[PDB]
Order: C-alpha cells, then structure tokens, then sequence
C-alpha cells in the first residue's frame, strides 16, 4: 500500500524503472497523485493490470 | 514452473509481451528453450530477477 506525491514526468520515469524492476503490478494497492501525466503514454503501464 | 519452446526473437516478443503485462517476478521460476539465448536484448527481466 503506496502513495505517490511526485511531478509527472519522473512519475513516468519511475513507472519505467519499476516495470523494469517487475514492481508495476497488480500486487500492491497503489494511489497516485498526479494529474497531469495524461499528456504522457501509459500503456504497458496501464496493461500490466 | 513452466517451460518454453519458443525462438529466440519470439522469445524477446513475449519478453516484451509479458514484461508489458507485468508478469515478471523473482516467484516465476522458468527455462527457456532456444539455443540463441544470448544474442539479442536481454537486460530488463533480470532486473525484476
């Protein structure tokens, strides 16, 4: 259970070095704060459930 | 537990494929079939170990 204050690029960044590290995952409740990450692309991200 | 008789650009497709579903993970523990298994991308999925 993760909470996520933090700009949206690096945001995106970190999604990156997370999926990368096998994080980004169903496994764990996450909450994000961003709003703005829209204007980025976020599809595995978003396919890995 | 599973075994994989795949070619090795098709196992860097379903590399991509399954690192894009988020389905790496140390718990995962695998063989692979190809003799090329050396020779092409391979850096990620060690990184979610």
């Amino acid at each position: 259970r993760i909470i996520f204050d933090c700009s949206h690029t690096m945001a995106a960044q970190i999604l990156k070095q997370a999926m990368a590290m096998g994080m980004m995952t169903e496994y764990y409740h996450f909450i994000f704060t961003t709003l703005d990450l829209y204007a980025l692309d976020l599809e595995p991200y978003r396919y890995s459930g």
